[PDB]
């Protein structure tokens, strides 16, 4: 199979800038070379650059509502041209609001994926329930056919259309969720585990119940949205939002792992990981290898060891 | 239901000194502001001012009897009291021997109550078995009924009557048990998880058996005395007694979220934060914040998150 | 049951120099002293005085072959005769290597013993597989039944006879394999639990399975080769190797734990602890306080607590 890495070199989804540098650490770090060493044929597209909108005035609360609006629209339609050739798509982060246009382009050519969001927080704010307009905290909200018309049209996003229903998406990290976001999750029924539910179940339990309930009818694509903040701050520091108490490197190993294993990757999100937010070079490079490490799991390496085939190393 | 929180600045149980300063942090962190937060009514009973036992002479080893003996029956009475007017008492440590007077008062308006001792060690040594004459370290002992008339009187306790039997309480996250300490816990048969168990079943399972262990029969009042050093030093950091290898921040907010989702949570004790054992501003704060989190998570504050009941947030 | 230490000041395992000065950084913690605190007899066989082999020419890749093989032919001789007289045999590392040496002189004793090896690391690369020539990174190599002739002999080795089969062996606690590494171990199916097991099954499940499986049918002595590298880098700082995402200093303990509750604990290996190799003071002590622990743990010392039989503590 092909890999292709695309570059989203993006901010305005919050206030905290820095993290557009995002995909060229993690390039730095040398994720393309490694990927390489895979199994599979690794494609890297570049880095997206988006055209800032001159005087983007803040439709209410919602900031910077046309510049993430085009930023996303130009994703999506790169992310299903490369889906559509039949590789799968990898976006490197600035911020998580490219994930609606990651998660919209990649619908486009397979309606029928199903969303494992692996992150801190739900990013299900509506432009009516945000307490800062920081479109990065209501990505799944343009997303979710159940939300639609729930709220005002937002400048620039008039493109979107939404892909899934609370029915195919799947958190896993859940520990900072605004009391308008839990409504929202609750009254739709969205599936989650939050960082309670993998206390009490253990990640390996977790995931054996996201998949069955992913994956238990029909065997379809999987878009992984991985938010580099649901780890501890400890394994993952430079980023804009640390929350305590979350994921261990192990465990986020562990659902990377898991998923690789179900052969059904059809594209990720390593977003977050915002290189100038490292209050020493340590923190930075260790979030930006964790970073990197994660991906390569999704992609084979297994922690037990990998072996090429046909190959007698005796 | 009422909340109401009960400081109680001591610190003669055991020879460091910093522990009375406690409640005095926990509130500067915003304690109470934060508890009224939730759907609960707050009352701050404020903190009791404990008379000082002039020529407190050493009953053997146990140090400063009648002074403990002194704050613990004023606490006790203070605790009857508003446990009698309905409310759930939250009493804020100095050290741990405070507990004889939290677990006293509460168990006179409520016989019935069981125990639910999160510590890293028992506390269950007799004026016989100390090693120090730390009271800190006994207070299971006097509340205990089979290890009534096994010791001798000490001098201000006699107000004291063993309220619980061995088949009322539950430790959880034990590690540091002094040999004679082990054989009272062992001959009595008391129900405890040390760190070992938690690791062999799991904070989950383990909330699951003590519950049923303790709620299985009837449905009581449940006593929480939760140690802020049962957490890994890691977490809280300024303790009189860090011992390594204890319950993570994750599994500590497992306990009191399970707690409070029992409903049945009577009365408790945020005891052995010592704001002026921190090797540095961090970890005071660090300690203070978690011990804080605890609390809040025994009252509502879900980590998947909480919203306002019959409030449409779309 | 008598305890015997025997110090392996050695080092020309790896290039990393300071592992010699690990078994006197171990004393110095007083593990001695806090031995003979359990119920055990402890005999300190002091430490072994290696004989450097002048102008030791690097046999192709493999450096210090002699060193090491005359380092290790003199050890299995020490331990074969403690071992003989009945005493339990403790080797203090410097590096790993040692292991074939330990392993060896038990086997010659006890040639049924089962080999449960905790590691970041399988360490079982041939001559002809390694990357560099570091034989620290080969002793189960030597070992090895189904590995002999498999590679050319090595200069000072000759004395070597592999005593166990890949059904011997039971590994705990693997991250870090090399591709040649993991063909060998998968090739001559050997069990094992990578991280992702540890995590999948839980630290609990791990050890019950790995004793069903090498205890099932016969019980047998058992060699615990421990490499402090096993445990995640946060916990043993101080290492030659280390590897993020590993075991916790409570899963640790738990290994230990059971594995003195089978009561057929034989031989131990505490290795890899490198004193001159710490970031500082405290990380070096939180190295050689933890390897002091989980000895000690093998011995008796429980987290829930120990007493002492026949005495009333009342
Ligand atoms: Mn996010
Ligand atoms: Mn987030
Ligand atoms: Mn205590
Ligand atoms: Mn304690
Ligand atoms: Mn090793
Ligand atoms: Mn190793």
């Amino acid at each position: 199979k092909p890999i292709e890495i695309i570059g989203a070199p993006f901010s305005k989804g919050q206030p905290r800038g820095g993290v557009e540098k995002g995909p060229a650490a993690l390039r730095k770090a040398g994720l393309v070379e490694k990927l390489k060493e895979t199994e599979y044929n690794v494609r890297d597209h570049g880095d997206l650059a988006f055209v800032d909108v001159p005087n983007d005035s803040p439709f209410q609360i919602v900031k910077n509502p046309r510049s993430v609006g085009k930023a996303n629209e130009q994703l999506a339609a790169v992310v299903a041209e490369t889906q559509k050739n039949g590789t799968i798509s990898v976006v490197l982060g600035g911020d998580h609001s490219m994930a609606i246009g990651s998660i919209s382009g990649h619908a486009r050519v397979h309606p029928d994926l199903c969303v494992i969001w692996v992150d801190a927080h739900t990013d299900i704010n509506t432009p009516l329930t945000t307490s800062s307009g920081n479109l990065h905290g209501q990505p799944v909200a343009f997303l979710l056919k159940e939300l639609k018309g729930k709220f005002p049209d937002v400048p620039g996003f008039s493109w979107v259309t939404p892909c899934i229903s609370a029915k195919d998406i799947v958190y896993i990290g859940l520990r900072d969720v605004d009391p308008g976001e839990h409504y929202i999750i609750k009254t739709l029924g969205i599936k989650y585990f939050s960082m309670t539910e993998v206390d009490k179940l253990g990640i390996g339990k977790v995931m054996e119940e996201t998949f069955s309930y992913l994956l238990g009818r029909k065997k379809r694509p999987i878009h992984l949205s991985f938010d580099v903040e649901g780890l501890d701050p400890v394994f993952t520091p430079a980023t804009g939002t640390p929350v305590v108490g979350g994921l261990s490197y192990r465990e986020g190993l562990y659902i990377t792992e898991e998923i690789y294993k179900t052969g059904l990757l059809s594209g990720l999100d390593i977003m977050e990981v915002n290189p100038t937010l490292g209050k020493t070079p340590e923190e930075v490079t260790r979030t930006v290898n964790t970073a990197v490490a994660l991906t390569l799991s999704c992609f084979g390496t297994k922690r037990e060891g990998n072996h090429k085939p046909e190959t007698d190393y005796l």
